């Protein structure tokens, strides 16, 4: 197997007895493919759908330290023949270090901005797979689709809509990100039905000015990161309150550290298991739209 990624390329295995992955989503992508990893990336350590999905196929999880950052000496513990990277930060240093351990399945382009069905094309090639990431792929979508069709009132009340996924604080008001269309958690709100205003474009994500927020102002609905107290906070604050989302309390708050938050960055176990409690978050914000 030949993989073309932003490094250049890698001549993997086609068939990967043991199989590694790092950053976030890659195992899910694995283990929809009926593949246990030897070792995954340790989340802030495991999601309720991807230990559901490790008991289904009679595994165990095994994790690799990677908070504080990339594990090397546990990425070779585990001897992998793959390490599945398809959406991931990793440097061309980072490549290079990997590389030594195993073939690494990269991003095609620039550091986070995979889209789910791109990480999907990634490490299910670099797994012998492709055909199965095309059906995977499928039954995503169709999982989508019959959703949205199943609550009509939910898919009226969000198609069209235009969004803004953002990351807020309410310590520091002045200063928030704004996701892009080349970041899977906002771009996966397309696959929803929602759209993107005329003020979005590159990167993952831009810092942005409370002064500039005029220019989110043309959104019909916020999405970020908060708590029961960040909607009230957000519509408190003496220029993010003039924003239209916001004054209208078009805003969806995902709880900040709950496996809903983390589903935001979407895999094909993690939509199967949030997508009524996301769509209902979603619903709800948009009758404020």
């Amino acid at each position: 197997i030949v993989l073309d990624h932003a490094f250049g390329q890698t001549i993997l295995d086609k068939k990967p007895e043991r199989v590694a992955t790092i950053a976030w989503g890659n195992h899910d992508v694995a283990l929809a493919l009926g593949i246990v990893p030897v070792g995954f990336s340790k989340a802030n350590g495991v999601l309720p759908w991807t230990e559901e999905k490790i008991k289904e196929l009679n595994g165990k999880a095994n994790l690799f330290d990677d908070l504080d950052g990339l594990n090397f000496e546990a990425i070779s513990n585990s001897k992998p023949d793959v390490i599945l990277a398809g959406y991931s930060g990793i440097t061309k240093e980072d490549y290079d270090t990997l590389s030594k351990i195993a073939p690494v399945a990269a991003y095609k382009s620039k550091p986070w901005q995979t889209l789910w069905r791109d990480m999907i094309k990634i490490d299910s090639k670099a797994l012998g797979m492709e055909k199965e990431g095309d059906e995977l792929i499928k039954n995503t979508e169709a999982r989508i689709s019959k959703e949205l069709e199943k609550h009509p009132e939910i898919k009226g009340k969000i198609k069209g809509k235009k969004v803004l996924f953002t990351m807020i604080n309410a310590a520091d008001t002045s200063k928030f990100w704004i996701y892009t269309s080349k970041d899977p958690r906002a771009n996966y709100l397309t696959d929803l039905g929602l759209v993107f205003p005329e003020s979005l474009k590159d990167s993952f994500a831009k810092e942005i000015s409370a002064e500039e927020a005029n220019k989110i102002n043309d959104a019909d609905v916020i999405i970020t990161y908060g708590d029961d107290k960040t909607l009230e906070a957000l519509q408190k604050d003496p220029l993010l309150g003039k924003i239209n989302a916001i004054k209208n309390g078009a805003v969806a708050v995902i709880p900040d550290n709950t496996p809903l938050a983390a589903s935001c960055t979407p895999t094909p176990l993690s939509i199967n298991y949030t997508i009524e409690e996301y769509l209902n978050l979603l619903g709800n914000a948009c009758k404020n739209a």
